[PDB]
């Protein structure tokens, strides 16, 4: 029942659109979520943003993410020394 | 039983170190999973790449994503019209 904010992450693809590559469902419960909707709704007002503000709040998360890959370990290797 | 690739996007956060905001699993199975892993892993001659030429392409990739906010449907909205 009810409703959630999504943070979605869209990267531009090959036909010209986008796809969706991940969904980042923001959790009532987490301070760091609540901090990221609240930016990307509301201009330390209390009034929501503009759609040009949101956009360019937007473009500001872009410019500071760092991407990174990771491979986690193998149940072999993850395996106690027992 | 065995290991897999992750693609993390990170966020700086206030005491200057940074979170891992999301996290995607890249499976095998997924065309575009595998187009990335290979992208920030070799350099389209076999060669893995120099962890310059990687940062380099993570950088890239960070330059075209697109954050949107999104927010899902309450139960009460997507109820059929019966």
């Amino acid at each position: 029942k009810g409703a959630s904010a999504y943070l979605n992450f869209h990267f531009p693809t090959r036909d010209g659109k986008d796809v969706r590559l991940v969904s980042l469902g923001l959790r009532a419960d987490d301070a760091l979520h609540m901090q990221l909707q609240e930016f990307l709704t509301v201009d330390d007002k209390g009034k929501p943003l503009s759609e040009t503000a949101y956009a360019e709040r937007c473009k500001k998360l872009v410019s500071r993410l760092i991407i990174k890959l990771g491979v986690t370990r193998s149940e072999e290797e993850r395996a106690l020394d027992l």
